[PDB]
Order: structure tokens, then C-alpha cells, then sequence
DNA sequence: TGGAACCCAATGTTCT
DNA sequence: AAGAACATTGGGTTCC
């Protein structure tokens, strides 16, 4: 299938969730770092393969929403 | 000293409009090179100092309609 | 599967 | 004013 956050081609199941590799490192980066991002829209940006980069705020919300956590295993 | 695009550090009329330096470069790059910018919202994103990075579609649109143009 | 370390794309600066 | 040229940040891929 495709990633459950961004719809790119998934690379397997990471931090609990079928994601592609990019969202994997992105989530890892967001959780261990700061993630104080601001949405420039209405906190419901569409996170597809190109737009992934537009809004880290919504991208991270979606990661959370889909269930990602560092302690999956 | 308020940029007509990202309402930031306004530094004189670039490409026909009072703009910051970062919006200066962005515009020439947007028109010159080819990328594809698509809005992830509603084609009305908030383009301010922190958030201008988030949506180049909307930033680019705000540029064009604030009068911006090269070979001015 | 999880993470390191490359590598790269875009932005924003300074300097001319 | 315009633009060459850095520097940097954030992102995404590669691990004969
Ligand atoms: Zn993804
Ligand atoms: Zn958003
Ligand atoms: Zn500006
Ligand atoms: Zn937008």
C-alpha cells in the first residue's frame, strides 16, 4: 500500500504505522526535536507527496492521528 | 518598512514592489525556474514571516497580485 | 523494523 | 535597485 499519512509508497510499518520512509524519519525528527510548527491554513492541510513539505504542523498531526509512537515495540 | 507580501523586513521596491530580501529572491526563482507549487489548503494561506515558507503557491500568488514583475 | 549518515532541495543571508 | 554567492534548515534516501 501507501503511507497512511502522506500516500507516497509505504516502505513497511514504522512506529506502529504503515508509512513511507520519509514520514518515518519526519515523525522521528518531530518527536525527538521541537515540532513547534504553525499551520498557514486551517489545520487541515492535504498531506500528499508534494504537499508533505508545505505543512509540517498538519503532517505531524496526521502522524499522531494515525497512531505513531516511538515505543511501538 | 512592512513588506507587501510577507509583511516583514521591507527593503525598497524589488521587481516593482516594496518587499523583503527573502521575497525578492523567491520571486525571481519562482518565475525563472520551474517548480510545481500546489496549495494544500484553500488557495488563501496566511503568508507572514514565519509561515511564508509553508506555501509557495500562495506566496507566489500574493507576489504576482501585489504588482511584482521582473524586467520591471 | 529503527537509526545513522549521506545527499539534496529550497530559503534567506550577505556581499558586489 | 538586481543578482552572484555564499550558508543553513529541513527533508528524504542509502546503507558493496
Ligand atoms: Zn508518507
Ligand atoms: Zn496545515
Ligand atoms: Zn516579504
Ligand atoms: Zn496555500
Amino acid at each position: 500500500h501507501m503511507c497512511l499519512v502522506c500516500s507516497d509508497e509505504a516502505s513497511g510499518c514504522h512506529y506502529g504505522v504503515l508509512t513511507c520512509g520519509s514520514c518515518k524519519v519526519f515523525f522521528k525528527r518531530a518527536v525527538e526535536g521541537q515540532h513547534n510548527y504553525l499551520c498557514a491554513g486551517r489545520n487541515d492541510c492535504i498531506i500528499d507527496k508534494i504537499r508533505r513539505k508545505n505543512c509540517p504542523a498538519c503532517r505531524y498531526r496526521k502522524c499522531l492521528q494515525a497512531g505513531m509512537n516511538l515505543e511501538a515495540r
